Parts: structure tokens; sequence; C-alpha cells
């Protein structure tokens, strides 16, 4: 019961906070009008999760998976008290700034509390799995319904009403694990000397890109080529919330009957990204972009539910059983990706097209599929 209740606080916590990091993008052109300006602005709480990550890892291997959490969640609190009163250029890069570093320190103490949680294999990935589908949702499903509200009632009272939410789910995990009641880990830079650590970093760092760098030009080129209306260029990555929860089931309930092939589902994964990838660009109606959007968050459910409770085995088998720098491994991974993205992905397309910056990300995607064959031999370890 202690196990069930604090993993739907935690995973309550991940739903807001990835909600609260794409109802802004629309919103904040509004208030501003150059355009290298605003492209750092969006690129700036991934920016800083790289320079806070390396430091805020082997902190969380000190202090338990309780502070952190909450002053993660503090963070993002304070950083969305300060949107709603915000109107300006250097405000909005403080809240973004805010949110990067309560992100930092708030995904990795959660993902860490998770797995510390659930030391068995066939129950670890049944937890993880809950986690990423809450992730998906918010990250996917809400945006949509937040740009509806904010056309009808600003954005003063849906931030203050989000911030105490957030504040309330603090509040309970506060109450629930009482943290003030009555080993040394490896070090992050030589975790990252190790070759089956590097390769999955490697392997989700690849299966980020796409995407990063397909949200901020999508809409422009479905304009562009299909003439779509608001509702198609809003109404575009919702549908893709099933195939998300199918892959992430299918990848559960394989991973427990076959427990040795955990390089086999990732492969297919990053395989099945790089095909929808290459085959986005040669769409030229609504229905079959939408497809061709749902099978590449077919693949990234299968590459994160394959690689995400392998690290902690890894980490278990091979090295001092705690967590916290590992997956702020993972979150370095990703924040690269997501800050390299929104800067660079506008003037790849300007010079040399969007049928071709979707070719290549598709084409590293299915070159690094056969790259994780090398993690074929574990399990065996000892
Ligand atoms: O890959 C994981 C690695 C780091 C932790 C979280 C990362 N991941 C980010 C994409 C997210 C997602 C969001 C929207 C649609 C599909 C998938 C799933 C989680």
């Amino acid at each position: 019961r202690q196990r069930r209740l604090v993993l739907v606080i935690v995973c309550v916590a991940l739903l807001l906070d990835n909600m609260l990091y794409m109802v802004i993008v629309p919103i904040v052109p509004d208030y501003i009008a150059e355009d290298v300006k605003i492209g750092v602005l969006f690129a700036s709480k991934a920016i800083l999760q790289l320079l806070v990550n390396p430091l805020s890892g082997p902190f969380i291997d000190r202090m338990s998976y309780d502070v952190p959490l909450l002053i993660g969640l503090g963070v993002m609190f304070a950083s969305t008290v300060l949107f709603a009163f915000a109107e300006d250029y250097a405000t909005l890069f403080a809240a973004r700034s805010l949110q990067g570093l309560g992100s930092a320190f708030a995904d990795t103490s959660g993902i860490a509390m998770i797995a510390d949680k659930y030391p068995e294999e066939p129950e670890r990935s049944r937890a993880l799995g809950v986690a990423l589908a809450f992730i998906s949702f918010g990250s996917l499903v809400a945006p949509p319904f937040g740009g509806i509200l904010y056309e009808f009632a600003g954005k003063r009272v849906p931030f203050l009403v989000l911030a105490a939410v957030s504040l309330f789910d603090a509040l309970l995990l506060l109450a629930v694990a009482k943290p003030f009641s009555a080993p040394v880990g490896t070090p992050i830079h030589r975790l990252m000397l190790d070759p089956y650590i590097a390769v999955v970093a490697g392997a989700l760092t690849t299966c980020n890109i796409p995407l990063a760098f397909l949200e901020p030009t999508i809409a422009t080129w479905m304009k562009h080529t299909m003439a779509a209306s608001e509702w198609e260029m809003g109404m575009a990555w919702l549908p893709a919330f099933v195939p998300h929860v199918l892959g992430v089931y299918l990848t559960v309930r394989l991973a427990a009957r076959y427990p040795h092939l955990q390089w086999l589902y990732g492969a297919l994964g990053l395989a099945v990204i790089g095909a929808s990838s290459c085959i986005v660009p040669a769409c030229r109606s609504f229905a079959p972009l939408v497809v061709s959007l749902c099978g590449l968050c077919f693949g990234i459910a299968l590459v994160d539910t394959a690689l995400l409770p392998t690290l902690a085995f890894l980490v278990d088998v091979r090295h001092v059983s705690v967590y916290g720098s590992v997956y702020a491994i993972a979150d370095i991974s990703y924040s690269v990706a997501y800050a390299l993205g929104p800067i660079v992905a506008g003037h790849i397309v300007h010079s040399l097209g969007f049928e071709q910056l979707s070719l290549g990300m598709g084409l590293a995607n299915l070159l690094y599929a056969p790259v994780l064959l090398l993690l074929r031999n574990v399990g065996l370890l000892t």
C-alpha cells in the first residue's frame, strides 16, 4: 500500500511538470511581439539541465530521494507563480530558467525513488511504465486543452490554480514520506567510462532527436503544404497517445515472459523511429501524417521501456546499488537533444529544406540500431 501510494504521488508530479513545459510555447510570442532572441528563450530550460545535472546527481546519492524532490517541487511552484505575473522578456527568461532548474532537481530524484522502491525485476518495469504513461499523457493530451483555456480565461488564474495543485501535491508527499521522522556511490565521471552505459546514453540521445527537431518546424510546413486549418494544426499530436501506452504495455508484457531480450526491443524501437521519420516528409494529407506521427511515438515508448530499467540492473550488478548519478546521465542526454533542437532546426529547414532534415534524422536512428548488439550478453553478469 505504501509503495502504491508513493508511486501515485510521484506520477502526479511528473504529469504537471511536463504540462507546464508545453503550454507556454504558444503563449510567449503574444507578450513579446529578432527570431534568434525568441529561440534562446525557449531553449533555456534544457540548457540549465546540462549545467546542473552533473552537480545535482551526486547530491541525490547523498541525501536519499525526498529532500531533492521537495526542493524541485518548491522551485517549480516559484517558477509557475512568476509566469502568471510576467509580461516582459527578462521575466519570462528567468521563469524558463527556473523551470529548467526545477526539472533538473525534481525529475531525476523521482525516477531514482521509483527505481529504489521497486528492487525486483518483474515489478520494476511495471512501475516505470506507469510513470512513462503519465509523462506522455501530460506532454501530449493536456496542452491542446490548455491552449483553448488560455483564449477564454487568460493566463493569470490558470497558472495560479496549477501552482496551488502542485503545492497540494508537495504537502501530500511531505505528510506521507515524513522525511524528518525518527554507501558511497560510484562517481558520475567514472560511471560513463563503463561501455554498457555509454551505448545506452547514445541510444537515448539519438532517440530523443526527432521530437526536438520536429516540434518547432512542423506547423509551418503543414500550413505551406496541406493548407491545414487551425484545428488540424493544433490537434496533431493528440491521437498519438494511444500508440504510446499500447507500446509501453506490450513492452512490459514481453519483458516478463522473455527476461533476457531487453536489447531486441530497443533495436526494434530505434528502427521503427527511423522508418517513421523517413516516412514523415512523404505525406500530403492529415490522416497519413497522423499515422506516421503515431508510429514515432510507438517507437519511443518501446525504446524507453526497454532501456530504462537496464541502467538500474547494470548499476546493481556492476557498481554500488545507489541511483541518482545514473539517471542524471539520461537527463543530460535528453536535455542536450532538446537544447540543440529549437535553435538550429529553423535554420536547417531554411538552408536545406524540410525533406532532408527528416531523412537525416531517420538515417541516424536507423544507423544507431545495430549498435545495441553490444548488450546481447548482459543478464549473465553476476
Ligand atoms: O526518454 C526518456 C529519457 C529521459 C526521461 C524521460 C524521457 N522521455 C522523454 C519523452 C517522453 C515522451 C513525451 C511525449 C511523447 C512521447 C514520449 C517520454 C520520456
